[PDB]
């Protein structure tokens, strides 16, 4: 069983050591702390977060950060490789890559205003990477509801309040044009923008990701508060401002029955949000964890020990 206290006695600064890495990050990237939250939901859905996803190529297996959802998007691993030395150099072969990214998430969190806690500990590090796994499990902006219902149940998440909490991921950080130009100019062959986009939203959204532009031009998920982890991202929703087709469909999809209340929840109050964002996140990072003697405590979290 995951414990919050698994390093109290082996390696107690290590949430510090980890804190203080993203602290200094973000001076010169304060996109960082969106994208090391998002590296953990990556590995949490692929076999579970055991940080495959933090492994690299070899000649016997592929590395995930090839999949359709990390290739050119995934990022922040040298951040992450500079707190595991750290905490390797503080606490030798004593903290799993698995759970150092875990820790990481929550402090990115935290440090961007959200949620404080302390998370389960006592993963262990996988002995391989899985690609396909990756391309069949990560989620898609253009998934229905239905689909994105599926993905998540898929990794053992059933509930819906997991589906929406998690979303609220995107109360901050990036997303390139190209995940959204079918929004803005033709949804599902229409030959017409998504009508669930707010019409005042769809102009500014337009001036952003012009028709053949630059498709790799970054763009806020949220409006309101582009970097700061807050319940803004459902307010956002319930005017049809959700940036992507995922994140306005838990608001607008025909299937949408049971996401609707828990969006405006949410959006009604900060404290009923960031309760079901930490039950939420607790549950992901529960999914299949390597414990006891099971997978290993890597080193290099880019390479298996040898
Ligand atoms: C529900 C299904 C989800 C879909 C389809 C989805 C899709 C996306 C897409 C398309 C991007 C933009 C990637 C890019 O432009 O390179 C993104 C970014 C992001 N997502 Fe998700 N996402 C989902 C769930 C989540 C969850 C569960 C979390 C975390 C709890 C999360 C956190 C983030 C963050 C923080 C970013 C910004 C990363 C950065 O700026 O580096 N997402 N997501
Ligand atoms: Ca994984
Ligand atoms: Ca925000
Ligand atoms: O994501």
């Amino acid at each position: 069983q995951l414990t919050p206290t698994f390093y109290d006695n082996s390696c107690p600064n290590v949430s510090n050591i980890v804190r203080d890495t993203i602290v200094n990050e973000l001076r010169s990237d304060p996109r960082i702390a969106a994208s090391i939250l998002r590296l953990h939901f990556h590995d949490c859905f692929v076999n579970g977060c055991d940080a495959s996803i933090l492994l690299d190529n070899t000649t016997s297996f592929r590395t995930e950060k090839d999949a359709f959802g990390n290739a050119n998007s995934a990022r922040g691993f040298p951040v992450i490789d500079r707190m595991k030395a750290a905490v390797e150099s503080a606490c030798p072969r004593t903290v799993s890559c698995a759970d150092l990214l875990t820790i990481a998430a929550q402090q990115s969190v935290t440090l961007a205003g959200g949620p404080s806690w302390r998370v389960p500990l006592g993963r262990r590090d996988s002995l391989q990477a899985f690609l396909d796994l990756a391309n069949a499990n990560l989620p898609a902006p253009f998934f229905t509801l239905p689909q994105l219902k599926d993905s998540f149940r898929n990794v053992g998440l059933n509930r819906s309040s997991d589906l929406v909490a998690l979303s609220g991921g995107h109360t901050f950080g990036k997303n390139q044009c190209r995940f959204i130009m079918d929004r803005l100019y033709n949804f599902s062959n229409t030959g017409l923008p998504d009508p669930t986009l707010n019409t005042t939203y769809l102009q500014t959204l337009r001036g952003l990701c012009p028709l053949n532009g630059n498709l790799s031009a970054l763009v806020d998920f949220d409006l309101r508060t582009p970097t700061i982890f807050d319940n803004k991202y459902y307010v956002n929703l319930e005017e049809q401002k959700g940036l992507i087709q995922s994140d306005q469909e838990l608001f607008s999809s025909p299937n949408a029955t049971d996401t609707i209340p828990l969006v405006r929840s949410f959006a009604n109050s900060t404290q009923t949000f960031f309760n079901a964002f930490v039950e939420a996140m607790d549950r992901m990072g529960n999914i299949t964890p390597l414990t006891g003697t099971q997978g290993q405590i890597r080193l290099n979290c880019r390479v298996v020990n040898s």
